[PDB]
């Protein structure tokens, strides 16, 4: 019931869709989005900033669009 029977290996947990992640870096050529701890490559049409805030808005299996959200202030 409880017991752990999972090894693990693969960082492909699919679940950062909907999840919030933050930007450690950005390139032209893809984006550096740490994502539930792991930077992931997603791509932005809105130029980020260092430390923006995103949630992924869906993940193509190795890619996940991130989109700039508001903080909770405002």
């Amino acid at each position: 019931r409880r017991e752990t029977t999972d090894i693990g290996g693969g960082k492909y947990t699919f679940e950062l869709k909907g999840k919030v992640g933050k930007v450690v870096k950005i390139a032209e050529d893809h984006y550096l989005v740490e994502v539930e701890g792991d930077k992931w490559i997603a791509y932005s049409d809105e130029k980020l900033s260092l430390g923006d805030r995103v949630m992924v808005v869906d993940v193509d299996g190795l890619k996940l669009k991130v989109k700039r959200i508001p903080p909770q202030l405002e």
